[PDB]
DNA sequence: GGGTTTAATTAGGG
DNA sequence: CCCTAATTAAACCC
């Protein structure tokens, strides 16, 4: 099973894009994409489980 | 190595 | 497709 490993750069900018907004549309999560180097569906991911973290700690 | 975090997958909702 | 809660398993880090 491959993992991804985030570099702190991909890490600090999925945070600012969550502070943003918890549910970002089509064309916020490509743009972040090209930014970041990742696919739109590994930041999909890691929204559902970050988002997911943030429900929990209430 | 093992406890904690957390990327990824599963099985469920419309 | 838009999601979820729960689970699985790999990475981090002491």
């Amino acid at each position: 099973r491959y993992r991804t490993t985030f570099t702190s750069f991909q890490l600090e900018e999925l945070e600012k894009a969550f502070s943003r907004t918890h549910y970002p549309d089509v064309f916020t999560r490509e743009e972040l994409a090209m930014k970041i180097g990742l696919t739109e569906a590994r930041i999909q991911v890691w929204f559902q489980n970050r988002r997911a973290k943030w429900r929990k700690q209430e």
